[PDB]
């Protein structure tokens, strides 16, 4: 509805100055996540960043105000400025590995420079490193697992493996960013690079799906591992000296299928 | 089988003493998981923990060797000893916030005192603290996504509530007893006090299960969060100060219920 839409980009702009006036060492105030990037809806929560000149300062605020007859979620991530700064070199957490662009929408800074050094559409986050290891050990537990017959075993490693194959595809897919955890899911699913079966399995290895089995669960999550670990050069920089050895040794290939 | 176990058990032996050799500043070597806990399966990983006393060393090795006909997976992180003690003081990653008891063996050690340190059945980490603002934040995304009829962000978002629910039961349950992620599950699935639903709605939510929709991983949802939130004390060194208050104020149930 217009008017709760109306009331919260009211609320949010009340909130820049009652922020201000609580935090006295604030430096920069930036809106966060779907009210920054437009597509919020009816449960979406007001973000916002509050950053502070006070050294090693990290605390949650949580507020729910009225808009209207309906109450919206607020929250403030009050952080040291430079500590803020600095958490571009750190890989997000809700990518799947994915590099991000964490939406950022500057409304008040102190001054000039904080101003032009904060006024940015997003901080950026590498992607994760690649994790052959822990795929190759998740695989093994899902072997043991269904020998054991225990489906949870099954549904659980998998869904490590689900988690750390997109690390693998990103070196040898077109680059790609996304700004929230949802489109991970649509840039994943998008990788014209792949192995066979990869876009279903994906989604039934991650426990994303209407229906599964452990033995369909177990097939799918053998097939990617295969198929991602044929598609990787042989980078020891890339994937770790050792695994690059194990590789061009025909080691790794070997373990896998005895 | 006897015959490859036994070999396994000779191989761990032999690896340890390689690694002495190999890593001249090692102060203490460290079997972990599965055949530290004696419950290993043919697939699973012979896994080291190398302590060494040169200072921010942190490497991850791997071999695949022979144990007779078949090839066994190993593996080594090389770490500074004074680091791999002091992370007893964070959570773990791998137990969906549940207080765990790391499984380790000492194989070797370069001195009495070292062992007398070291020589420990397990690393214990804390608890990870309640998130109740990210579980309703989580709920309200599955909301959204009912909303606009996107059933992949319905069962993404319910995988977030579910990984977050154990962190607000933890402190209103007996302590855990957790020393790997497959025993997380069942420790979650055995919590004694909890809402109505619960050890099925939250297989549901994290995906863990054989068949569901997007309308009854929803409801599912719902139940947990509702059930949960109304059975947390309103303690602010627990939950914070502002949820805390919030839920004293009775504003929290009503923009759940609103």
């Amino acid at each position: 509805e217009n008017l709760y839409f109306q009331g919260v980009q009211h609320t949010i702009a009340r909130w820049v100055d009652r922020l201000r006036e609580e935090y006295a060492d604030a430096v920069a105030i930036l809106l966060k996540g779907s009210y920054a990037r437009g597509d919020a809806a009816t449960w979406s929560d007001i973000d916002f960043d509050v950053l502070v000149s006070t050294q090693d300062v990290e605390d949650y605020r949580t507020w729910i105000e009225p808009v209207g007859d309906r109450l919206v979620h607020i929250s403030a991530a009050v952080e040291w400025v430079t500590g803020w700064e600095r958490d571009t070199v750190d890989p997000s957490s809700w990518s799947y590995g994915l590099p991000t662009q964490e939406t950022t929408r500057l409304m008040w800074a102190i001054n000039d420079e904080t101003r032009r050094r904060l006024d940015r559409p997003y901080k950026t986050h590498p992607a994760a490193e690649p994790e052959v290891e822990d795929t190759v050990e998740a695989l093994g537990k899902i072997r043991n697992a269904i020998a054991r017959g225990d489906d949870l075993g099954v549904y659980q490693s998998a869904q490590t493996v689900a988690k750390l194959v997109p690390t693998l595809l990103i070196p040898i897919n077109p680059p790609v960013t996304v700004s929230h955890a949802r489109q991970a899911i649509e840039a994943i699913l998008a990788f014209p690079r792949v192995p066979v079966g990869f876009a279903a399995d994906w989604l039934t290895c991650l426990g994303l799906v209407e229906e599964r089995s452990a033995r369909s669960t177990a097939a799918a999550a053998e097939r990617m591992v295969r198929g991602v670990l044929e598609m990787l050069p042989t980078d020891p920089d890339l994937l770790g000296e050792d695994i690059a050895r194990l590789m061009n040794a025909g080691l790794l290939e070997k373990y896998v299928q005895q």
